[PDB]
């Protein structure tokens, strides 16, 4: 269902603040979604 999208450099905490897409689609586990 959810797995790593790419290295930690592409997904950051900034995404969990304004980027809804990253939280669910671009960041499967990194943004603390899965």
């Amino acid at each position: 269902a959810c797995k790593d999208y790419l290295p930690k450099s592409e997904c950051t905490q900034f995404r969990c603040r304004t980027s809804m897409k990253y939280k669910y689609t671009n960041c499967k586990k990194t943004c603390g979604t899965c």
